[PDB]
C-alpha cells in the first residue's frame, strides 16, 4: 500500500455540542475529506452503551440519502467516528427566517428526506431526532440524514417494538410522545418530517411543542390556517401538512401515501 495514507489532518471544527465536537479531516496523501466525530467517553454509566450503539447502527446504514460510515477508532477516553463529509452544510442554514426557501427547493429536499427515512424504516431503524440541524447537504446539495446517537431499532426479526423513551427536540416531536406511555416509531419520524417541511416553507416553527396548552397548536387543530404561520404556505403543500400533522398517530398519513400526494408529485412547485 501507499505510505502515509493512514494520516488525516484536522482542518476545522464543523460542529459541536453535548457529545463534544465534529472536526473536518483531510487525508495527508489523497487529500480526501471526511468528518470526524470526537466523543469523550468521560465517566462510565452513560457512554459504554451510547457511543457503542451509534456505531452499531452506523455499520448498517448504506443509502445515498444517509451519511455514510467509514469506521471508528478507540483511544483511552477518546472515541473517533469517521463519517461522510457534506460540504453543503446544514439544511437549517438554507432556511431564511420568517421566509423559508423557494418551493421547488423545499420539494426536492423533502423528496430526498423521504427517500432516506424510507430506507431507515425499511431496515427497522428510527432516527428519533429529525430536524434541519441534522439534515446535511453535500457538494451537489443532496440531502443526507445524520447523527444516529438517538437512533434505535424498532423492528427486529420482523417484530415491531413500541417505543416509550421520550427523545427528540420538542418543536419537532409528535404529540403522542408527550401524551402516551408507548407509541409506534414510524409515525413519530413522519411528524418531524412534517415540521421540517413547515420550516422550509415558512421559515418558522409552528409551536414550542405539540400540546393543547400551547396556543398555536390549539389553533392548528382548529384549522385557523389564515394569517398564522400556514398563511405563507401554498394550498397544495398545506394540504399535505394537514395530513402529516394529525394528532392521532393511527390516522396520520404514512410514507407510502405521502408519495401519492398531489404536491409531492407536482412538477416544479
Ligand atoms: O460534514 C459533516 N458530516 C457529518 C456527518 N455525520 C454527523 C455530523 N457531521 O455531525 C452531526 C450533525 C451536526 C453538526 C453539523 O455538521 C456539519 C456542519 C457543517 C458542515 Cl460543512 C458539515 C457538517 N457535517
Amino acid at each position: 500500500a501507499v505510505p502515509f495514507v493512514e494520516d488525516w489532518d484536522l482542518v476545522q471544527t464543523l460542529g459541536e455540542g453535548a457529545y463534544g465536537e465534529v472536526q473536518l479531516a483531510v487525508n495527508r496523501v489523497t487529500e480526501e475529506a471526511v468528518a470526524v466525530k470526537i466523543v469523550d467517553m468521560k465517566r462510565a454509566v452513560d457512554c459504554p452503551e451510547n457511543i457503542k450503539k451509534e456505531i452499531c447502527i452506523n455499520k448498517m446504514l448504506n443509502h445515498e440519502n444517509v451519511v455514510k460510515f467509514y469506521g471508528h477508532r478507540r483511544e483511552g477516553n477518546i472515541q473517533y467516528l469517521f463519517l461522510e463529509y457534506c460540504s453543503g452544510g446544514e439544511l437549517f442554514d438554507r432556511i431564511e427566517p420568517d421566509i423559508g426557501m423557494p418551493e421547488p427547493d423545499a420539494q426536492r429536499f423533502f423528496h430526498q428526506l423521504m427517500a432516506g427515512v424510507v430506507y431507515l424504516h425499511g431496515i427497522g431503524i428510527t432516527h428519533r431526532d429529525i430536524k434541519p440541524e441534522n439534515l446535511l447537504l453535500d457538494e451537489r446539495d443532496n440531502l443526507k440524514i445524520s447523527d444516529f446517537g438517538l437512533a434505535t431499532v424498532f423492528r427486529y426479526n420482523n417484530r415491531e417494538r413500541l417505543l416509550n423513551k421520550m427523545c427528540g427536540t420538542l418543536p419537532y416531536v409528535a404529540p403522542e410522545l408527550l401524551k402516551r406511555r408507548e407509541f409506534h416509531a414510524e409515525p413519530v419520524d413522519v411528524w418531524s418530517c412534517g415540521i421540517v417541511l413547515t420550516a422550509m416553507l415558512a421559515g418558522e416553527l409552528p409551536w414550542d411543542q405539540p400540546s393543547d396548552s400551547c396556543q398555536e397548536y390549539s389553533d392548528w387543530k382548529e384549522k385557523k390556517t389564515y394569517l398564522n404561520p400556514w398563511k405563507k404556505i401554498d394550498s397544495a403543500p398545506l394540504a399535505l401538512l394537514h395530513k402529516i400533522l394529525v394528532e392521532n398517530p393511527s390516522a396520520r398519513i404514512t410514507i407510502p401515501d405521502i408519495k401519492k400526494d398531489r404536491w409531492y408529485n407536482k412538477p416544479l412547485k
